[PDB]
């Protein structure tokens, strides 16, 4: 007997993604994590989007 | 006698500007105001950047 995810995973646009979508036709996922770890001066992230 | 601004105006870019400049090579000034007013649905800004 094995454990499996009972439902699909949900991925959604944060508003900072939507504004970049409108402006430059592009989104970087997990945007706030990128900005926080960039301004904090740290190279590596805990998880991918 | 007339009043004048005593010092140059110090304008600095927010971290979202930094990450957008790194990624797409572009910046929207007063970026957080754009995000908040766009998401809230307010059509107009009080002042320019």
């Amino acid at each position: 007997t094995v454990s499996a995810p009972a439902t699909y995973g949900n991925f959604v646009l944060s508003p900072e993604n939507a504004v970049t979508a409108i402006s430059y036709h592009s989104i970087l996922a997990d945007f706030n994590s990128y900005k926080a770890h960039l301004t904090s001066g740290q190279p590596h992230l805990p998880n991918d989007s």
